[PDB]
């Protein structure tokens, strides 16, 4: 089972899922095997009904579409495609959000309200609008007013791009005809692009997906945003991760899914039907954490997480996962079935996502409370209906030290330096104490071992004092396997790291470092650290692309994954994929996105499937930047 | 080559390409045979990095995808985001025209205006726009704000959707959420729900299709609308098609694509420059039409049909076009290779469309004059570097009456009572003179021989007195065969069909019947036909899905075909499409398209491959729809 997985927890379960022959996602997988290599390549096209058009990689014909799409142009379009997907997914998030908070502050939904005050006005601040003189809930209508005006073309481009990174990086966006126009206008203006008879020249194809992978990247900053007024911006927070920390006694609840908007409720009702869960039986009920959704509920109330992406059927088959509450995106439909056998409720919630054999509860801002009541009510059901029932929770967990927001890392770092918190980080770079930073980011994918390329490269960046920082269920691989445990920074860290780990984290009262990785939140909190990058350019008077920060997707799986990496290049960074996107079959695409496209945005991608090599690559683009810079590597 | 296409032109092309060695559509079809059997069935999903996964129709494993995904979720998500990518290019087509709108009203291209007032004031009308003492500049300029307001959400529905269907078709369809909030909107959320572990419910997904055909059609509607303001609305006009129509002794130059802003202009401005293309040795400048640009100013200005959609390429073949002038849509990517070959000057001349290997001509509306000579210019240049080869035209052509919009068959029945212009077509329905109404609409596609569906279906339909319109090239491939010429009624049409075309024709002037099919102009003009049917139905005082009315996309292609026969289904019709679309995969959502949908809209797709056995069907269909009405038939 450590063929499929590293993490001890899901093996246990994969055990018990083998002998109640419960399928699993790696069983579905070995079924789908040998994979069409035509749509592994890229060459693979069915945006006509001339289709299925592929191509051979090598040989004989078919060398060209029916309608004459080249290899370069079918590789191109899909590539967009998903792009466009991707953006739909973090920006659909967002807009919800936005239609929440524009409701909370209307009076149309009690259960919602401004809880940090302090962000809404910085963001009014950011956006041009205007706070002075003004009530909070009219700042608030603004704000929500301006996020959803950048879904659509209007007299200003669109403002979480623009707002977002610096002067000199949006010029060279702009010189380019990069910046977005409209979120779901762009998305729109893809799928016209790469439909049949459209856009066939490979650059300006790709030209196009830059754009909107920008776009993605605005809904992941305003969907961080809104998230952060409706529901606070992120503290450092201590909690635990793994199938451990379900409890047999308790009522277990997962809160699965990527838009929190549910699950912050779900998270404070559950404390007040406590003597409901114990009137019949329980301790307690007790909410964890999958995917996104259970970031986001970690960061900003330690709530523990359980697992997270390809393992999390494992939750399930433990036996005592009483409900499963899901929003949208990353839930394999599985789950549905599963359930059947496991005797987990699981339930939907947004009218768009819906799973045939599901229950699915009609969620509504305005009813909020309730419908977390009525949802809370069928898992406590579910607990009583496995009285008797044996479990099989692996005794398995780890400690994770989370809640890293740009926010809180400054307030970390003004402990050092109080009226400029970035200089100490830069006097480290500068003195090699901190050789760069990597982001780690996105899924986890079935053709790799679970978290096996996420572990392997942190391990030797961190032994050669690079700065980690985490995002989805990239943190998750490594909260999982205690990358989150200030514990570990001893056993993973460099001497240089681990001498600013422990200056920053005895500078706030911890008698302890920091943890070895940062956790920075969700995927659209990949929004953060393009804030803490853009700080640190600006401080310095520098472009990203001259910065010793690089990102890897290292098991990246989802559209939304491919749109965040495609955002991480077009900002200026090298960015790594540990799984091969289907772009092999077009040298020339292939070639565009690692290597001419440094010359659009200085950015790039480092496609390396093995992690030794992908870890040495990533240390070379790091010491590159820094001897751009003159420093010392 | 008659296994190729019916076209005898066509064919004739055909074997000038073979003899030359020029690989065509049909060359590259073969090279493509076999197709891929899980793309055709729709048993293949490419949505994240863990596939492609396929299921197979029938026998073992695979049976579902990696992340649980069943071939019922599978189809309709391929087939969901066909449909948003149809919307994406009619409603692209559509927003761009809004712009020019804006822009020409603004005093920024003086090369536009309005044209038809009348059609201006009565669309300010139909949407609530106040035109009593507003100047047209400025009602104009709220039409346009109208129109880029239903990309996104707002207060109101999209009004090009619920000001174009009667009350209660609307009310039907907001029962079933379908009315969309937003073009653009739906074209993202589709994306988005369709994406990895969102909605996997197949009846959920495919009301969000259909949700989002209708943002098709206010797509289409509002690329109709504006285009009339712009351009004029049609009226009755006399030319002719088919190769046939182009003449060695001039520079012959293609419009193709879509949008007409640019080739409106080249009309006009070819005119203009007779002397400087007699200077070079040619007659004049011969434009002629492609796809639905041609049929846009075939529409308006009687300009000669040259070919459409899967041949193309053999407009190229004859050696004596000059050059191709594009936009975007359904241009087979092959013309900018082909070009090499043959000579031709193929220009493109929209940003988010180009051809690599073809000169890009950067059009604006602020300087389109001036982009037109510099185009022409190059046809010229082109047109004397031919001096002295042979060329190669078939000299077949016919002779086509078409302008039939909407307000133009009105106008044409209101000879026959100018009070209750409708009430003679309802007459002669109720009578049996006119079994019932077929919209003929969508591409030609590889796969059928050219036309040979839509005329076998034609001619059945029209010897059963079914008045026959049709658009795109649907009426491209009816106008080559002769059934846009008067001369042929007598042949064609059964003797009621034939009283009332006469009837018709000898009250307009004619001394001659109306054609035996009206041509209702391009793909966004199949939004005239609803027009039409929605007077009707309000004149019956019943709703779409009791008229005797059914669609065929007999030969269907693009996914804008998709789109199409999707919203028809939704606004009530029975609607045959007469290629597999991707869902013979998975007999439930072939049972919810062909069947269940009927309880909802009460429109239904008929799949029908076999053209005899499909017109068979369609005539079922009207019958029955008389026999609800209590008619004869
Ligand atoms: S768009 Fe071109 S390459 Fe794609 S399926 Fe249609 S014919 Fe084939
Ligand atoms: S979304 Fe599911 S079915 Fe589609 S490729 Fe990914 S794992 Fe396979
Ligand atoms: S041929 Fe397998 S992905 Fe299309
Ligand atoms: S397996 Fe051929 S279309 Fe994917």
């Amino acid at each position: 089972q450590n063929l499929k997985s590293t993490d001890r927890a899901v093996q246990q379960m994969l055990d018990k899922a083998k002998r109640e022959g419960i399928q699993t996602v790696w069983d579905r997988y070995e079924a789908m095997k040998p994979q069409c290599g035509f749509g592994e390549t890229g060459l693979c096209c069915r945006h006509c009904l001339q289709g299925p058009c592929r191509i051979n990689p090598f040989g004989d014909e078919p060398k060209v579409g029916i309608c004459g799409a080249t290899a370069e142009v079918i590789v191109a379009r899909g590539l967009d495609r998903s792009i466009a997907a991707g953006a739909a997914g973090h920006s659909g998030h967002a807009k919800h959000l936005a239609h929440t908070l524009k409701k909370a502050v209307q009076g149309k939904a009690a259960s919602y309200m401004i809880k940090d005050r302090t962000k809404l006005h910085s963001i009014a601040k950011r956006l041009g609008i205007p706070t002075e003189g003004q009530k909070d809930e009219d700042i608030a209508l603004e704000v929500a007013k301006a996020a959803l005006a950048d879904f659509h073309e209007k007299d200003t481009p669109v403002l979480w791009v623009t707002t977002v990174l610096p002067p000199s990086r949006v010029k060279v966006l702009s010189a380019h005809g990069l910046i977005p126009a409209g979120i779901d206008h762009e998305i729109a203006e893809i799928m016209h692009r790469t439909s049949m008879g459209c856009d066939a020249d490979a650059q300006n194809l790709l030209l196009g997906g830059l754009r909107c992978s920008l776009a993605d990247l605005a809904g992941c900053y305003m969907g961080t945003d809104l998230a952060d007024i409706l529901f606070g911006t992120p503290a450092p927070v201590v909690t635990e991760s793994n199938l451990g920390v379900l409890k047999a006694d308790a009522v277990n609840v997962a809160v699965h899914g990527h838009n929190p908007v549910l699950s912050d409720i779900i998270v404070s009702v559950s404390k007040e039907m406590e003597n409901e869960a114990r009137a019949a039986g329980a301790t307690g009920i007790n909410v964890v954490g999958i995917c996104c959704t259970g970031n986001e509920v970690l960061m900003r109330h330690g709530i523990p997480a359980c697992t997270h992406s390809v393992s999390q059927e494992m939750a399930m088959i433990t036996g005592a996962l009483d409900a499963m509450i899901l929003d949208y995106q990353c839930i394999q439909p599985s789950v549905a079935t599963i359930a059947e056998c496991t005797g987990t409720t699981v339930i939907t919630t947004m009218e768009m996502s819906k799973i045939t054999g599901a229950t699915h509860v009609n969620f509504a801002e305005e009813a909020a409370v309730e419908n977390a009541k009525q949802i809370l009510r069928l898992a406590i059901d579910t607990f009583k209906r496995r009285k008797g029932k044996p479990v099989e929770i692996p005794n398995i967990k780890t400690k994770v030290v989370a809640g890293f927001s740009t926010e809180a890392i400054i307030n970390a770092l003004s402990k050092l330096n109080a009226n400029d918190p970035l200089k100490p980080l830069i006097d480290n770079v500068v003195n090699g104490n901190i050789r760069g930073v990597c982001l780690f980011a996105g899924c986890n994918n079935v053709k790799v071992p679970q978290d096996q390329n996420f572990t392997t490269i942190a391990r030797k960046l961190l032994k050669q004092n690079v700065l980690v920082v985490a995002t989805g269920c990239g943190a998750g691989a490594l909260m999982r396997h205690g990358f989150m445990d200030p514990a570990n920074v001893d056993e993973l860290c460099g001497d240089g790291l681990k001498a600013v780990l422990t200056a920053i984290g005895e500078a706030n009262g911890l008698g302890g470092p920091l943890p070895p990785v940062l956790h920075m939140g969700s995927c659209v909190d990949n929004s953060r650290a393009v804030a803490l990058v853009a700080a640190l350019a600006n401080r310095l008077g520098v472009d990203l692309d001259r910065l010793p920060v690089v990102a890897s997707a290292a098991e990246a799986m989802h559209e939304k994954a491919v749109a965040i990496g495609t955002w991480a290049v077009t900002i200026g960074l090298p960015t790594h994929i540990g799984v091969l996107p289907p772009i092999t079959g077009s040298l020339p695409v292939t070639q565009i996105l690692t290597s001419s496209v440094k010359d659009i945005t200085g950015g790039y991608f480092i496609v390396e499937l093995d992690p030794e090599t992908a870890a040495d690559k990533l240390l070379a683009a790091i010491n590159e930047r820094r001897a751009g810079l003159g420093l010392p590597w």
